[PDB]
């Protein structure tokens, strides 16, 4: 059995991918998760210009996940850019890049470079649609005509299919209001459930300390903590988005969470918190447990029970 | 070496209550946490009318939380105002009332009703703003707007010192938005944080269902899965409303639990999943545990740590 895939008019040996910002920052990073056995690998979400980030400490992680506020230390649009147009073997697998502007006008310039590098090469596009803190302002995917702004202003640019990385929402009025602000756009054709669930606050009894440095200890939670709020907007954006795919993140160390994340809906399935924790031969496990579920139950294709999550009545 | 609090004109043996919702809809239920080691109760959270609330299975427990859509089960108002005005022993406890009223209108009319007995008997309101209005918009909470009208209106009529029942934000400029409501309103005293995280999703592998029949499957998260947001919370306020009182409610399993929210400036502290599982013995172990901890460091009261975590720099 054999669990190779096809998306975006690419084809993937599996649905595993990095999650952004994890093993991706560097060009050793990238060429590191080329070399494991994922089916594809995401850039570091980048801005116009290099940024070192935030002051360490900035991620720590335990038992029951993480949380980090890294500040987008990136190293730079050039360099993605390079690197998808000069350096990736897409022979290997697919390969999206991450941008992240702090504005939509950054984000523009970015895409209308991207694009010809897209048609020629086939780089895919995740736009991440989390943001720096404005006083007096919410994250772009928290203010509903905001994105609708940012995404007309994208696609406009960009010309091409792209996804969109979403945060957590955790209202049902929510999920209507975004899924139809996603679906007023049809170059949208991805879309990535969840970045880190904001803002959580992890306190060290012992010391009495905050753990990291940035934002008096206050940083995005990811891992263990996440799993059943990932699944939730999985399935949600799942329903309400039939004519595009979702991407599944958040809270995926086993192959068993992997088949949770499909059963909901996903089509592929990143890796954050683990992959950090463990490396990238977490890629074999996660692959090798994922068939052996499959195996047990009589699936075949990942086809067969994507999206099937039952309902009680 | 001391638990005891006064706040609220009110003298209590320990911060430990349960969380609303949790062995407190039924008189049996009230009697049980009266006779238990806690500090104080809170009753169900209750509407003009009787309940009966969703279909089950409408509640289910896992190593690392909960999921519910209870559905507001209750014995509604007039029970829960008689067993405030004629049944509960005050020499044991200090009571909260909980409500929970589907338009501003059905709140009002229970608040006008509440405040003789409040006056006269000294139980305290806790008002859940984490509850539907109109359908298609969001809960009471995320709707800014609608929370100042609930406040307002509820001020007006009820007269007397009250606290809230919030839930979880996850961007910054919410908490800068909920807090300058909050501030607006002298007689809020207090803030609990945090009701549930909205809208998680639970899967069983093995069935491949979800596992609450409700929504879809959809349903509020608590217990491990939700500590580091409930600290966020806690400390977010704790910040930003330094006239008034902030409880501490998810994720409370252990005295350290407890102790870390105090860190964040919890006064209360409430336990829901927890007590639910564990059972009201719950008490007696968190109070072990936490003057275990106050012992190690050498604290001797609750006030000389509260609100004291450090940060980094
Ligand atoms: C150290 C770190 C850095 C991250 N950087 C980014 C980023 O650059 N872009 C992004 O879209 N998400 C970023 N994230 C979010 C992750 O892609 C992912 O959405 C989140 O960690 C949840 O997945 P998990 O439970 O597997 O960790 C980062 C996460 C971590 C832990
Ligand atoms: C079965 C159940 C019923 C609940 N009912 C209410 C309620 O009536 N009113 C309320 O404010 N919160 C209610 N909640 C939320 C809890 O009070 C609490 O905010 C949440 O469970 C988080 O705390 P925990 O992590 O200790 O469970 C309920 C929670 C559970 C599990
Ligand atoms: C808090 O300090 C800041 O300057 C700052 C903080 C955050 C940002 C935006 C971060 C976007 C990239 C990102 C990061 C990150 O780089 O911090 N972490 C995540 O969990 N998800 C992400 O999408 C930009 C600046
Ligand atoms: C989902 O179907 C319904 O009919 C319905 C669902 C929810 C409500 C509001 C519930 C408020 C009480 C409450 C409950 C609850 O009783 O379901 N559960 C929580 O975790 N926190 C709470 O604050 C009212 C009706
Ligand atoms: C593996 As690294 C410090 O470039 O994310
Ligand atoms: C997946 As079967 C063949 O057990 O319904």
């Amino acid at each position: 059995m054999c669990l190779k895939l096809n998306l975006l008019d690419h084809v993937f040996a599996n649905p595993f991918m990095n999650a952004a910002g994890v093993l991706c920052s560097t060009e050793e990073d990238l060429r590191c998760m080329t070399a494991s056995s994922s089916g594809a690998l995401v850039s570091k979400s980048c801005t116009s210009a290099p940024r070192d980030g935030n002051p360490e400490p900035r991620y720590m992680a335990f038992p029951l996940g993480s949380i980090n506020s890294m500040g987008l230390p990136n190293l730079g649009f050039d360099f993605y850019l390079k690197y998808a147009s000069d350096l990736h073997d897409y022979s290997k697998k697919p390969l999206f890049l991450s941008i992240s502007g702090l504005s939509v006008e950054e984000n523009v310039a970015m895409v209308r470079r991207l694009a010809p590098v897209a048609q020629e090469k086939g780089v895919l596009l995740e736009l991440n649609l989390s943001c720096p803190n404005v006083p007096g302002k919410p994250q772009v995917a928290y203010d509903f005509e905001a994105m609708r702004t940012y995404l007309q202003q994208v696609s406009l640019a960009y010309g091409l299919p792209f996804g969109v990385k979403m945060p957590p929402y955790f209202d049902i009025a929510h999920f209507d209001t975004a899924a139809a602000v996603l679906n007023e756009f049809p170059l949208v054709k991805f879309v990535t459930c969840v970045n880190s669930v904001g803002n959580g606050l992890v306190i060290d009894a012992e010391s009495e300390s905050v753990v990291i440095k940035p934002k008096q200890g206050f940083g995005g939670l990811g891992g263990k903590y996440i799993l059943p709020t990932a699944l939730a907007n999985v399935n949600a954006f799942y329903r309400r988005c039939p004519d595009k795919l979702v991407f599944g993140c958040g809270g995926v160390y086993s192959g068993e969470d992997a088949f949770l994340h499909i059963l909901a809906g996903a089509s592929m399935v990143q890796v954050g918190t683990a992959l950090q924790e463990e490396g990238p031969g977490i890629f074999t496990r996660l692959e090798d447990e994922l068939l052996e579920i499959m195996a047990r139950k009589g699936y075949r294709t990942l086809e067969e029970f994507r999206g099937r999550v039952k309902t009680i009545e």
